[PDB]
């Protein structure tokens, strides 16, 4: 409750929320960022309730070997969240795969030499679970027994999913051989309220639907509320019986369905009427909520997370409606 834990990539969306919630439960949080001295990118953290007294900032370059050695020491829990945001990709190997694997093992190495460590919570992705070749249609229930076939996805140049997949496999092989207790949280598209004026890929996609787009894409993604995965990380860490992977997806929805909800929430809002290609809609499917629910997690419904996202988009000045 009032113990010491470490959160990596603290400036990230999921991480920001995790820090806010950890601070609220009384924890002392040692957070790592690229430059804790840039009062521009750590402002949203220092402002959180309790931060002034229990937010401990440390400088750490995710790709710098040993950068996390001392910060994890003295922590019973380590939440490796660190999520490098978007950028045009040339070489997937040196730009996506290599940094993915490197940063994961960099932090795990640090945890391996920490006597205080009780459990590591790794933020993974639904990308490491659902892409094994099997069809994903309305009656299909994807769950934690599904594991992405990296080789298969590579043939389709689905390099981001490949990087997330290889990184998770690497993590499980490592913790197994180095006797570390690790659990992973696996979210899909993460939306909800904003703590700073910066958007992740998912919130920007929502922004794109309300700021005058002519069409909406023909795509179906799993969607989940940022408060829910942050809470899922805390519950998976605190509950001793928690283990393995945890799917964090509250329903898969096609963009036409997302647009329908937006029309219901905002009756006078201008929204795209046309889909991007005239082809049949990418089918939706189901994703198990059992494991997260087994820890007491309650899922926020999609119409509420969309409302919160659009409301924050206005508050942070991205949208003018």
């Amino acid at each position: 409750l009032g113990n010491v834990v470490c959160v990596t990539g603290a400036s990230g969306y999921i991480a920001s929320w995790l820090v806010r919630l950890l601070l609220h439960r009384g924890y002392t949080v040692k957070a790592t960022v690229r430059d804790p001295n840039d009062p521009k990118k750590v402002d949203h953290l220092v402002k959180l309730d309790g931060a002034k007294e229990r937010l401990q900032l440390f400088k750490a370059n995710l790709l710098e070997e040993g950068a996390f050695d001392s910060v994890v020491q003295g922590c019973h829990g380590v939440f490796h969240t660190a999520s490098p945001f978007y950028h045009d990709v040339k070489d997937p190997q040196a730009e996506l795969i290599d940094p993915a694997l490197k940063g994961t093992l960099n932090v795990l190495n640090s945890c391996a030499k920490s006597p205080s460590l009780k459990r590591v919570v790794l933020t993974s992705s639904i990308a490491a679970v659902a892409y094994n070749g099997k069809p994903r249609t309305p009656d299909v229930v994807v769950d934690e027994t599904w594991f992405t076939d990296a080789d298969f996805c590579a043939k389709s140049n689905l390099w981001y999913v490949v990087s997330k997949t290889l990184a998770e496999e690497a993590a499980w092989k490592f913790v197994k051989e180095n006797n570390i207790d690790m659990v992973t949280i696996n979210p899909a598209m993460v939306i909800g309220p904003l703590l700073q004026p910066v958007l992740n890929t998912s919130a920007a996609a929502i922004l794109n639907l309300i700021n005058g787009a002519q069409t909406f894409p023909n795509a179906s993604f799993g969607w989940v509320n940022v408060k829910d995965v942050a809470n899922a990380h805390i519950l998976a860490y605190e509950n001793a019986s928690a283990s393995g992977r945890h799917c964090l997806v509250e329903r898969v929805a096609h963009y036409s369905e997302v647009v329908r909800i937006l029309r219901e929430l905002y009756p006078s809002l201008q929204l795209p009427e046309k889909c991007a290609d005239d082809k049949p809609y990418v089918p939706i499917y189901q994703v198990s909520k059992e494991k997260a629910k087994s820890l007491g997690l309650e899922y926020t419904p999609l119409e509420v997370s969309i409302k919160e996202t659009v409301e924050s988009l206005k508050e942070k000045k991205f949208a003018n409606l």
